[PDB]
Protein backbone atom coordinates (compact mmCIF):
# COMPACT_ATOMS: atom_id res chain seq x y z
CA UNK A 1 0.00 0.00 0.00
CA UNK A 2 2.32 2.19 1.28
CA UNK A 3 5.34 0.91 3.43
CA UNK A 4 5.81 -2.29 4.91
CA UNK A 5 6.77 -3.08 8.61
CA UNK A 6 10.43 -3.96 8.70
CA UNK A 7 10.48 -7.66 10.08
CA UNK A 8 13.98 -9.50 10.06
CA UNK A 9 16.00 -12.16 11.60
CA UNK A 10 18.89 -10.89 13.69
CA UNK A 11 22.13 -13.10 15.40
CA UNK A 12 21.86 -13.10 18.76
CA UNK A 13 25.57 -13.77 20.28
CA UNK A 14 24.94 -15.81 23.88
CA UNK A 15 24.01 -19.09 25.71
CA UNK A 16 20.01 -18.28 25.58
CA UNK A 17 18.55 -22.00 24.19
CA UNK A 18 17.97 -19.98 20.35
CA UNK A 19 20.71 -18.82 18.40
CA UNK A 20 18.35 -15.88 16.03
CA UNK A 21 15.73 -13.54 17.34
CA UNK A 22 13.01 -12.54 14.68
CA UNK A 23 12.56 -8.49 14.99
CA UNK A 24 10.30 -5.87 13.71
CA UNK A 25 9.66 -2.21 13.76
CA UNK A 26 6.82 -0.08 15.57
CA UNK A 27 6.35 1.87 12.39
CA UNK A 28 6.08 0.93 8.10
CA UNK A 29 9.02 1.36 6.35
CA UNK A 30 9.51 1.19 2.44
CA UNK A 31 10.73 -2.13 1.32
CA UNK A 32 14.00 -0.42 -0.19
CA UNK A 33 14.99 0.52 3.88
CA UNK A 34 14.25 -3.27 4.72
CA UNK A 35 16.72 -4.90 2.80
CA UNK A 36 19.40 -1.90 4.04
CA UNK A 37 18.17 -2.55 7.73
CA UNK A 38 18.54 -6.15 7.49
CA UNK A 39 22.35 -4.97 6.01
CA UNK A 40 22.80 -3.74 9.51
CA UNK A 41 21.43 -6.57 11.28
CA UNK A 42 23.85 -8.90 9.23
CA UNK A 43 26.81 -6.52 11.11
CA UNK A 44 24.47 -6.94 14.09
CA UNK A 45 24.80 -9.43 17.32
CA UNK A 46 22.19 -8.99 19.63
CA UNK A 47 23.06 -10.47 23.52
CA UNK A 48 20.52 -9.74 25.51
CA UNK A 49 17.76 -12.41 25.88
CA UNK A 50 14.30 -10.68 26.61
CA UNK A 51 10.74 -10.27 26.49
CA UNK A 52 8.63 -8.97 23.95
CA UNK A 53 8.67 -5.66 22.59
CA UNK A 54 12.16 -5.11 23.65
CA UNK A 55 13.90 -2.42 21.74
CA UNK A 56 17.21 -3.48 20.18
CA UNK A 57 18.64 0.12 17.79
CA UNK A 58 16.54 3.35 18.62
CA UNK A 59 16.18 5.60 15.50
CA UNK A 60 18.53 2.85 13.51
CA UNK A 61 20.37 4.59 10.62
CA UNK A 62 19.38 7.76 12.13
CA UNK A 63 15.60 7.11 10.72
CA UNK A 64 13.65 8.16 13.91
CA UNK A 65 12.01 4.36 14.03
CA UNK A 66 12.33 1.15 16.89
CA UNK A 67 13.36 -2.23 15.87
CA UNK A 68 12.04 -4.30 18.82
CA UNK A 69 12.42 -8.01 19.00
CA UNK A 70 9.04 -10.04 19.47
CA UNK A 71 10.33 -13.25 20.78
CA UNK A 72 10.86 -14.51 24.30
CA UNK A 73 14.56 -15.43 25.27
CA UNK A 74 14.96 -17.95 27.52
CA UNK A 75 18.02 -17.69 28.32
CA UNK A 76 18.19 -19.62 32.48
CA UNK A 77 15.89 -22.31 31.88
CA UNK A 78 14.69 -22.76 35.47
CA UNK A 79 11.31 -24.49 35.30
CA UNK A 80 10.74 -25.04 39.32
CA UNK A 81 7.22 -27.20 38.69
CA UNK A 82 8.85 -30.40 38.57
CA UNK A 83 11.79 -31.22 41.07
CA UNK A 84 13.97 -34.18 38.79
CA UNK A 85 14.23 -37.88 38.03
Amino acid sequence: MHKDIFTSVVRVRGSKKYNVVPVKSNKPVEISKWIDFSNVLSRLYVGVPTKSGNVVCKNIMNTGVDIICTKNLPKDSLEHHHHHH
